């Protein structure tokens, strides 16, 4: 509310809220492909895993984007999570390349919010999406460009074999 | 590759592999100082210590942006590197000296670097100069600033009499 | 100095100061080999390490002879250090190739110095090399050698499959 | 005796039984040296504990030789061991002088003895030099020469100051 | 001697000496091929590691003959040992193959000696055998053709990548 409502525009209020909305969504496609990789025709625990995590990763950053809106005094909204872009998602490769894509996304997301806070000369939040999302979001499209490299290094004429060695010597835990 | 690359401009790319270059000479300078410190006729084993220790630190700088480049999808480029601008550095007091003048010029490009990722809205850059860098660098020049108005104190009309005081009771570990 | 020097020839000093520039030479190479492999388009852990290893064992190595030097009584002299042969190193294959090429010239290197010290009779430097440099560049080039035959075996008509495998089975830790 | 006796020339026997002499005649002139700088009117008792230290350094390198005779097979021949060239040994400086002419000496005596074994193709006599006594003693006259160093930067214009606190901070224990 | 001995013919003491030299022949046998594969141009550790434990495993049963030999009353009687049969090893499946008819040999060498034993009412004898060796060498055979049934699996149309991963996953330890 007003009472504690500091230096925080209405337009980082509902940007924060959209990236929210972006998170979950992105929680929901990883849950998607998650168990997608626990199908019993699909079978790769480890990719399962790696996608699970994400999902929880995921939730966790629109958590702690929720807990700063009501920090800055500003209103949580909330809207319709749209399912994810494929209810199917092809092999180890196509699932890491849509990863990928939709980390850029929220990069993207990242940055652009990053920018209207330093339009409106909001440090605060210049500084939370610096330490807690900014960095995150680096480091794990590096790693997923690093499985994109080892899937495509596998695939040669032999794709069931490497998608498994893939499966069992780079991701199961 | 562009495989990650997002906001990662050709222009920080290059400055970050410059800068590089700078800390490697930088740790090249300080591996020179702190054996010439560990002379037979120089024999001053806390100030060949504190530079050996420098040479370090300054790997270490190297080695972080190094990381941060290939996080960031950039490439590294490695150039020759110049042989420090001295073969025997005088007095605790003169090596100190030029010490200061070598952060300065090392806190100066990293101020330079920031200043091009703040105009190129490049703020995971910033984030990481400043997180890493900009205080680590305030830190030791104060540090080196407080130890040369000490080694001037000692000077007085007995010089060596000072240099071996300041070598046994501030920097010897 | 004078005041400690003893069967110390000017040559050997000499050659000391050019065996530290080829040590460090090595270990720059040892970084650019390193930090490639970190590339995500390369994404090879096990062959980022091992070299990020080697470049601490080559600076390891000219720190002991620049101790050594010192305690001779002769004075470490620095020239500049030329970047590497390569910029990119291509397969881990054509790395560990060219690390072997490297190693042989150090050893050359370390055998024409000790050569130098018996035809002058420096029983001190012969047995410094002996003791800490020649059986351990012998364990080395033996270590690349099995190394080279495996990724060898590995590369048949599926060289992928093979780069990922020794990477993974022999490298990684 | 003949029994054991194999490439252990009468030239080395005696050179060995020689180089035991200089070591007990050097842990005597360093037990003289010890006890001076323990008399009331000299009182520095650091130092005193360096010299008393190096005297059974060098008796337990002539019990090494001894040890080393007897199993190559020669035998121990013992002669009157001069006392030391000095009753009193002035100044800190002039003791630390007096030790490194003295371990210079120790030095070329050991190199000498080197150079027969390689000559007679004796190549244990060369590695049991290189191993317990080549590197000591270059070690040693290392730190002589770094505490001359210091000593000598102390002196200025109030020598008894700088003499009580080299005594005090570098070698106190 | 005869003091002791009781029960114990002429012609199982023989064969028992003629066993001890087909044991120390196996044990160097193992002993060649262990080092076979140790060469930087074989470089199968596992495969080296399987067969110098070989190598002590032997000599241990000929150590256990030649205790018996004495406790029975017999004399050792040790021959001319003979050279492996081959310098060079081959391939994993060749050297497998090679050590199974082996030990098939020194299978038998038991069986024949267990008979004549048997034909001589020598139980001790047999006991020892049955105790000691039968059923060591049974295991010994069995684990060879595991092994042999899984390289001959890995060989299909990629032999180096087969010969790598059974060392990799099968022996090395
Ligand atoms: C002279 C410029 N160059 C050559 C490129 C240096 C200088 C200093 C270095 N210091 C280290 C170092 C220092 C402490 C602990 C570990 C390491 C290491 O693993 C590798 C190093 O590599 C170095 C290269
Ligand atoms: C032959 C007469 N000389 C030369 C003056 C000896 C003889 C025996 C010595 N034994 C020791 C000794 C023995 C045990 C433990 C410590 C020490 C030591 O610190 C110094 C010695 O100094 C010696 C000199
Ligand atoms: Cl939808
Ligand atoms: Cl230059
Ligand atoms: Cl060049
Ligand atoms: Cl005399
Ligand atoms: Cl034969």
């Amino acid at each position: 509310s007003s009472q504690i409502r500091q230096n925080y525009s209405t337009e980082v209020e509902a940007a924060v809220n959209r990236l929210v909305n972006l998170y979950l969504r992105a929680s929901y496609t990883y849950l998607s492909l998650g168990f997608y990789f626990d199908r019993d025709d699909v079978a790769l625990e480890g990719v399962c895993h790696f996608f699970r995590e994400l999902a929880e990763e995921k939730f966790e950053g629109a958590e702690r984007l929720l807990k700063m809106q009501n920090q800055r005094g500003g209103r949580a909204l909330f809207q319709d999570l749209q399912k994810p872009s494929q209810d199917e998602w092809g092999t180890t490769l196509d699932a890491m390349k849509a990863a990928i894509v939709l980390e850029k996304s929220l990069n993207q997301a990242l940055l652009d919010l990053h920018a209207l806070g330093s339009a409106q000369a909001d440090p605060h939040l210049c500084d939370f999406l610096e330490s807690h999302f900014l960095d995150e979001e680096v480091k794990l499209i590096k790693k997923m460009g690093d499985h994109l490299t080892n899937i495509q290094r596998l695939v040669g004429s032999q794709a069931g074999l490497g998608e498994y060695l893939f499966e069992r010597l780079t991701l199961k835990h």
